[PDB]
């Protein structure tokens, strides 16, 4: 009957809280489409990002849609079905335009702002000489920079490309990741002991891709490289 998708709505444009108090975004739109393919009614529930895997494992939720990067370590705990993105080999470092080059390396700073429980936080914490401050939300991370409280932050590029549009005084610099910290694109999480749901859900994703629904949705939430609309 009900299909519970766990998420952490802290994370534009995948899932976040709008001006009205409503949870919206690319993942939410996808969860809606998928639940329709599944014959089930969608319910979205909020958890801390780091709590999602355990809830899923325990079947306190039925799936995860949380912009969750595919990594081997996560794959040991659950299934992650590819639905967006490609390999990530770099990160953005955000700073005020006023901050003098070189922005790199990150060891030069009093702190570096980053979102909690994320692979990019774990990268920073494994590097020598980085003082990390971690926050609930992407906005908090960026506000920490524009408010002068951290000289720099780190975002994922797919996220940074979208969010930084609204901050004309911030600038972003590529920071290549060591190949041992490259991750894959985003996967929809399903418990590993549920193969039947895996297949069903995999088939819903392939169907939405075929139908052009996933392309529409990636455009709608600015997750695709922008194309021109050409009259033919
Ligand atoms: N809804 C969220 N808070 N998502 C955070 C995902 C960040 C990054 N893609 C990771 O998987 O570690």
């Amino acid at each position: 009957r009900i299909w519970i998708v766990g998420t952490n709505a802290t994370y534009p444009p995948f899932e976040y809280v709008d001006a009205q108090g409503e949870v919206v975004g690319f993942d939410i739109d996808l969860a809606k489409a998928i639940s329709e393919k599944l014959g089930k009614q969608l319910e979205v529930r909020e958890f801390a990002f780091d709590a999602l895997i355990l809830n899923l494992k325990k079947h306190r939720i039925d799936a995860i849609l949380a912009g969750m990067s595919i990594t081997p370590s996560r794959q040991k705990e659950i299934a992650l079905l590819p639905y967006y993105g490609d390999e990530v080999q770099e990160l953005m470092v955000v700073s005020k335009r006023s901050l003098e080059t070189p922005v790199l390396p990150l060891t030069q700073y009093s702190s570096v702002a980053v979102q909690t429980g994320t692979y990019q936080e774990h990268y920073l914490l494994s590097q020598p000489g980085i003082c990390v401050r971690s926050f609930d939300s992407t906005l908090e991370v960026i506000m920490e920079v524009r408010y002068g409280k951290s000289p720099v932050a780190v975002l994922e590029p797919s996220v940074g490309r979208v969010v930084l549009k609204d901050f004309p005084n911030l600038v972003a610099t590529r920071l290549e990741l060591p190949p041992e910290c490259w991750v894959l694109g985003c996967g929809l999480g399903v418990a590993k002991d549920r193969p039947e749901e895996i297949q069903t859900i995999q088939q819903a994703i392939t169907d939405l891709k075929s139908e052009g629904v996933i392309q529409s949705l990636t455009k709608k939430w600015q997750l695709s490289e922008v194309a021109y609309e050409a009259a033919q």
